[PDB]
């Protein structure tokens, strides 16, 4: 089972991501947290994940990597640049269509990085 | 997929329950929470579970049941008044910490089927 933790303070966002990703991927489970601090407590209690999608600040990213750099963390120019330096595995616009999110997640789960073309 | 949340501040106690339960039941995923507070945040976020195993205290049981009565909640306790208080607050079970692993499996089966486990002591 693939496990993605979405860390965002709007239920609509976390549920949209869950419905999308669980529908597109066969062995996929999406769990939610509302804050960085809630995500870190989830992670201490031994709950393992393949990827964290983290809402946007860089300090959240730093905290989550500090806990366990073996977890991919992707965010959802300066920001992008800063994120990458802290070890972000991706940056997905919230404006991006379903298909982009699905394929960016695939790539990131395979060890690749997704960035928006604006940056590139 | 059956989801059991273990609310216990002790890594080995969590991992012990996860290995045992996932080992015994084919459709089961065991998740952890450090404290009742963290368990209530996880649940408010709209993460769903089938059964909550709470380490022991009664207020925590009370909080969890007022929050989502549709969740079964059983106490796992290192420790008659206590059990009695628990049941009145609606606990679905009380499993001694010193219980044989196989008793935990069978208590979990019963609790999921809508029954109550209580130790013989009581």
């Amino acid at each position: 089972l693939t496990v993605v933790l979405i860390v965002d303070d709007h239920h609509l966002i976390r549920a949209g991501a869950k419905n999308l990703l669980e529908g597109a991927f066969s062995g996929m489970r999406v769990e939610g947290a509302e804050t960085v601090s809630d995500a870190l407590a989830f992670l201490e209690a031994d709950n393992t994940v393949d990827l964290i999608l983290l809402d946007v600040a860089i300090d959240g990213l730093v905290r989550l990597k500090r806990f366990d750099p073996s977890n991919a963390v992707a965010l959802i120019h300066e920001l992008i640049r800063a994120a990458l330096e802290a070890g972000a595995d991706g940056f997905i616009p919230k404006s991006a269509d379903p298909q982009v999110l699905i394929h960016a997640v695939s790539l990131i789960l395979e060890g690749e990085i997704f960035l928006p073309r604006s940056y590139l």
